[PDB]
């Protein structure tokens, strides 16, 4: 069986089964070369040039390592070569659905452009994966290696987006542990996070003391509360604490960076101003816009970070408004940071209300008379989401007896950089916080 | 003063003047040009761009001058000098085009053989455009720079002298010209960065330590010229440098599939060249091969042109697109063989275009079952350093003693052999079993009458 | 199967047999002896003991055989061999005494000039004492070792052969490369040095540019003049140059430290003054003294750095003279430094003459005669050897390299000059301005009369 | 001025006054006491001693005062202050006994339950003894120190206020309050002492340390917080502090709280107790003290170091046979076996005075199904491990507007290693937990 070997800066040599190679070499997979992992992060962190493509190879690699390690150590689990491939394909394809600049796309842009629509890149990954297998005739290739397509493709989608009393149609309840590999949000520990923790740390120059190889050699499937779940050896606990500290550090230092997130709302603002005028040719030659390409995977296949440059380089005076914001990024005249607040206890601010937020802020009236008035378009309101002692939700096992177990941050920016426009914005913002019952700004 | 965190160097502090230069459309362009060109399509970690490389070299440039200045106040290194050395480091790669070395090393030679073009020339041109467009000269004067001398100094550090040849600095500061680009012994801050950075991204170990070497550098008189010298105990570090360089050339820059892919991208650019319009100065329209003539058009020419071609519906570009679609589907030119010009004169850029027809015209002894025209051949010339003959860089490094600084130590089989090479590879665009068989002996016969080495089996 | 975490080597996995040997009074004894002896009284970070160094050498020893055995199966390296190399690594320093090299390099020579003793000899004796006392031989057999072949192999790996006939009884000549692992006296490259270079550096805060992991990765056993020997890959030459400079740095900065050595002679002076009065109970209940404790391993087992505090804390008025010298160390009233000389182009001083030396200094005739004169008891003469009883050799000569394309066959004033020196220093026990002036003149005359080099100012 | 090369801090410069203080039997003593005590028997890199740690803290304390005095000359920081903070840094651990925290944390409570003893108290006593014994007061005066003003300040920095809501410190006025936050800060637990041993313990244990103290010192400022002058961090140095706290948590989890490490420290303690009666240390006036009584006289205590371990191990004396055999069990690596772990239930802390009673409570527990072995109190070891988010108790300041701010673990070991003794000890232990209402031991 002919394997491709890929040298990876994080995992070293990655061997790829011919089936994975066929899936990798499609316009739909190669597309991920053109989407930055951290999006606007790159404009803060010069080392963060990495793309979704290499990350996905990693997740596919690690996904395989874990199933195979489990299968070798516990043959009773009945893990087939068919299972290993399906877990690897899920690992490979879990991010197919991301759009330009990754989380900026499904996390801010689509909510702003089309508030009524519900879209996640996970939903995209399932759609794009379906599009991928159909477009490139993957089903025969699967059958050749013993995969049964209607049976397994379902499994794969479920590993990505979740169940489409045992909710899963792709595998029976006795293999339930397989669903904990690629995406696990019970305890938020999975091969996806293992790759991007190590890979972001590598490109951001942040210290990562978590050893994922250790964790995989010692992973075991044990019965917990009637349920088969992946468990860690008890003395790997110190390792787990290192993982959680690495994750916290990536969030405070990188994902939540004040300038990083500012720049991402600027790229978003430019997309919104370009949305009317940009045409992406989809299936049947129909034309979609940036916000609608998610509706058709053929158009969406051509929607990547390139759209940034398409806007930047364009001559069309209709795109002038979009273009000048991107030029603002280039010249580094950025939105200025007004303040930060949290919603107290309560309910989370929701994506469908994102569009409404700047108008709420501008409609606040601070109690001292202010001689500057600011429109709602003068404001940017940025909703940043986060996800306890995390070690309690991890299940462990003892060596001597295995098979036995033992959040919203809200920032506001102003497009006006002169002092008393900025002074005004501050007053709007503190007042808005007061009457929406948010925490009082520093 | 801005601080930028970098995975190779850690914290890079930037003087306000540098920040002014960096925050321009001409510098930010380098975010959109991959360092290793087609390398990325082989090494998934090699997503890095010219931008971060440039910040790095500007930073290393600064570290080295500053280190010398503190250890040797007699050198009379001014703060004016250090900023100039930093800007040169920062701007040395400004002239790179889409996919870096693919552009000036193959594409331009194929498109416009008559023209002589290096990205270094581009960097000097682009640096001028950056300064004029963004009014940097007043900002230079503000910080104590004299624009007409210092701008010359900076350009000279990049492309060399435009009987002491340099107009930008006198002969007593000559050692400053050894920092950004050193052509004698190839030891400079530019290589230190991309050695460290490429290794970081390729997952190849770099055993050269630049911090050690910078700590111990001195300027000493050697053959009545001021030169940067290494202390004697650094000999081991320099050998590691020369070996890291070899690994990078052999494992990465010369990678067979990587270079095939660079010829596919180039083949795509050529087939797209007539029909693509880039808007330059005075609203004039330029092509990919022509964008080098105007810095305003060239500012808009980056790797993006690959995707512009790939996503395009225009049927005039269908041919360019079909090659780029081939790369995505991973049906690539197939590799015929490799040969070297031993004892003969190495192939020159102006002759690259002619090479495929020589191959198609070879006429092998046996009758062929399939005939191949030159459309079908790709001939790739791979140079370590183009237009440089072979030198042992260890010779041109001067060392100094603990007990006798300020004077060099007076001056093997374990070093890398080859420091400037020419490799000639041939690929065939037809992938069927008997077309390829044809291509091989066309190639073997082609080698024979140019008296190149007989391809190994 | 125990794993022990180490700050230099990370995780060290220990075969049960090694653990069994380690968990004995004779091995745990090494916890109580400082690696650098008096170095600690100058380098506060140098708290490390023989114990952790020995685990390291055991670890590195195992790493190298395994790397050789796995890459070159033709060498037929057995599990029996790997264990024996590990035991040798672990036990090579068993024989060190209180404050390490102070003990066999100075104290014993001064106490018993007649005796020829090395700590390596000690290691052989202590290893024998260890295996007998703790019933290791059955445990050896249990794991596939043949005790009187292997114990012999292990001892020979430590102390050497017990003309040009093959001297080793423990292993045949086709495995000869095994004897190059723990102790290599031809080129001074072995796992012992690797560990303490890295370990001493770590505690002294000195940078270690030698990477042993790399060297082990690339090591091969090849043909050299009839002879099977461990060889380095050609690209590792830079790493070996770094090893030699680190060694030179450690020797110059730490082992030859002025105060460090003054303090070790003070401790020795204390031991001598205490030697008559301290009984250590050995085998058969017989009583041994500090200097005779080397005669019986049961007594020697209880002889560690502890003897320093025993003397210091003692009430016995017999011990007051010894005690007072150790107390002067605490108060930092030390022997004062007179000067340094070398026996260049002369015959080097031998251990059996050490005691005679102060008498020679005190008997020199300095004159112009001075109003102060000194007895021999007022002088301390310190002989500092890089390698004792070893001729000056350049070690890169005697290292063989190999080429990739010829996997098996073997193929410098940028290097340290210095590989075997004798340094002779003189201290004076009297601290007044005029005695000190007198002692200098005695010393300068003594140098002249032995035709050693003239003391500097 | 002497320079000392140190593997953690690089070159450390020592003022002549400090050198005078260092070169005494009372300070040099710390060369003979392991930082991590029994830790060395688990972690071979942990050979470091109190001596080098104290130089470090003396060095860092100085770096911080000097950085403050220079960036804020309005703050009144004199050279007299800088020297006094350095001495406090230098001498803060003078009071540690054999194997450090084993001595004051377990041994002394077991030997003399009635006595209240901390090594910080020792440090103050030993420091007084150091200055008197060696004639340090004149030397202080040469360099501008006033001995009974300053000695008081130095002691206060170490043991805290000696003798409510008034300003408790006599050694410095309240406008110097920030000085008392440098060497020892109980309030928020961030000081030069921890910085040193976090970095030093990590270096010797091979644990990665991401906290950079040098940056933190560069950005430190004194600001007004609630009536009070206090040391503050620049606001986005918050990230550095999180790394410090992660290092602290890791060191407690991987090292200080290590199972075998602590077990061996109870074995050393058990040997000391059985040796206590018979060992004589000569104190002042030729008076003889015991291991446990040496804390009562600093001249005796001066000669009490890790050496006492070997004195026992090497002794021929048959009264010491019991002590010697325990230490021999350590050497042969036959160790007390781990029975279980529990935590006391809400609020209540087991107190040092009651430690002795704990093995007898356990042994007197009535496990309810009856078992074939009975165990004495001497068969049990009860080990109480005390813990020394945190960002809320740190005060920060803004760059643009500085001046203004923005449990217990209980383990049980059994000394008899035969299998069914262990089954028994387990049942004694689970039951003891039950009727003292501690958390139920995991299975
Ligand atoms: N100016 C600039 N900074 C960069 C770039 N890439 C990374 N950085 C680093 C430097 C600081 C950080 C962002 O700095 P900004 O220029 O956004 O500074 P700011 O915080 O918006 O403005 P200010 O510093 O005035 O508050 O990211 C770049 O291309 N230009
Ligand atoms: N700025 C921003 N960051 C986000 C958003 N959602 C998540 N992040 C941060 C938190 C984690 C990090 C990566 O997200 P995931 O944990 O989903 O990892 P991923 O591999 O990128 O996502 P997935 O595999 O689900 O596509 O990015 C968002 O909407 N906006
Ligand atoms: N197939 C493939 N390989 C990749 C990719 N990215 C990196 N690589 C690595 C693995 C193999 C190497 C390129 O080799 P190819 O797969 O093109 O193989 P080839 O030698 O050209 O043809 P073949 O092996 O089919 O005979 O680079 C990718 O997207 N697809
Ligand atoms: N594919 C390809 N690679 C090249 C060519 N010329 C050089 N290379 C390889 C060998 C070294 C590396 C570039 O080294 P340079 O010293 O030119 O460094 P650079 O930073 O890329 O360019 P600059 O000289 O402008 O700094 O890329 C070429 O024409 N084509
Ligand atoms: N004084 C002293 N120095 C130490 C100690 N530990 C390490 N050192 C370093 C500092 C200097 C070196 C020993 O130098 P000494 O002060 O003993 O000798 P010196 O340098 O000639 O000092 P001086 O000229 O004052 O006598 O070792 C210590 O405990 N006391
Ligand atoms: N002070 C002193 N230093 C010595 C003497 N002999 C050697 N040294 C220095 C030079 C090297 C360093 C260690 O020497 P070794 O190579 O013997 O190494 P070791 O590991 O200490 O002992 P062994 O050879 O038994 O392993 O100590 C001596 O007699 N006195
Ligand atoms: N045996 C032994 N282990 C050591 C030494 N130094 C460090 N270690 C490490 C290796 C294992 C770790 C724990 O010690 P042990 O394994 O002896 O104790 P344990 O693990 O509780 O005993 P066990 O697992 O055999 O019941 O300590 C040493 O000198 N001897
Ligand atoms: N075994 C044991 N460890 C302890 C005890 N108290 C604290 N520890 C651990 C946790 C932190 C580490 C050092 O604590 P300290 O903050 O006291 O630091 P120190 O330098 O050792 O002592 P000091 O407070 O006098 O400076 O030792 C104890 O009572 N027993
Ligand atoms: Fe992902
Ligand atoms: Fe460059
Ligand atoms: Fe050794
Ligand atoms: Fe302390
Ligand atoms: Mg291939
Ligand atoms: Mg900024
Ligand atoms: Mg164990
Ligand atoms: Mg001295």
């Amino acid at each position: 069986p002919g394997m491709k070997v890929i040298n990876d800066p994080i995992h070293g040599h990655i061997e790829l089964h011919p089936l994975l190679v066929r899936i990798i070499d499609t316009p739909q997979f190669q597309r991920l070369r053109y989407i930055k992992q951290l999006g606007g992060g790159y404009y803060v962190f010069p080392g963060a040039s990495h793309n979704r493509f290499e990350h996905s190879l990693g997740v596919g690699y690690l996904a395989g390592c874990l199933v195979h390690a489990l299968g070798e150590k516990q043959p009773e689990l009945q893990i087939s070569e068919r299972d290993v491939l399906c877990v690897q394909i899920a690992g490979l394809c879990h991010d197919l659905g991301h759009g330009p600049f990754s989380h900026m796309f499904d996390g801010r842009f689509i909510p702003l452009a089309r508030p009524e629509v519900k879209w996640t890149h996970e939903q995209g990954s399932v759609m794009m994966f379906e599009h991928l297998i159909n477009s490139n005739g993957i089903k025969p290739v699967m059958e050749q290696y013993g995969l049964i397509p209607e049976e397994d493709i379902c499994f794969i989608k479920e590993q990505i987006v979740g169940p489409l009393l045992w909710p899963y149609k792709g595998r029976p309840e006795n293999k339930s542990f397989l669903y904990e590999i690629v995406s696990n949000k019970r305890n938020g520990i999975d091969v996806d996070k293992w790759d991007y923790f190590a890979r972001d740390c590598h490109h951001l120059g942040i210290q990562n003391n978590f050893d994922y190889k250790r964790f995989i050699k010692f992973a075991r499937v044990c019965e917990v509360d009637n349920e088969l779940r992946i468990c860690a050896r008890d003395k790997e606990v110190g390792n787990l604490y290192d993982m959680f500290h690495t994750r916290n550090s990536l969030h405070r230092r990188a994902y939540q960076h004040k300038v990083g997130n500012i720049i991402d709302t600027m790229i978003t603002d430019a997309f919104l101003k370009a949305d009317d005028y940009i045409e992406i040719t989809g299936a049947g030659g129909k034309k979609y816009r940036i916000s609608t390409a998610i509706d058709d995977m053929e158009a969406y296949t051509k929607l990547t970070d390139n759209i940034f440059l398409e806007i930047l380089y364009s001559t069309d005076p209709k795109l002038k408004d979009a273009r000048e914001i991107l030029k603002q990024i280039e010249y580094r005249n950025l939105f200025k940071y007004v303040g930060e607040t949290q919603p107290t206890g309560q309910i989370k601010i929701k994506r469908e209300d994102y569009e409404s937020l700047p108008k709420e802020v501008a409609s606040a009236k601070p109690k001292v008379l202010l001689d500057v008035k600011l429109k709602a378009e003068d404001f940017i309101v940025d909703v940043i989401n986060m996800d306890k002692n995390p070690i309690d939700h991890v299940s462990f096992y003892c060596k001597t007896a295995p098979n036995r177990a033992i959040e919203q941050l809200i920032r506001v920016y102003c497009k006006k950089v002169d002092r008393k426009s900025l002074y005004a914005a501050r007053q709007y913002f503190v007042q808005w916080c007061a009457d929406r019952n948010f925490t009082k700004p520093q």
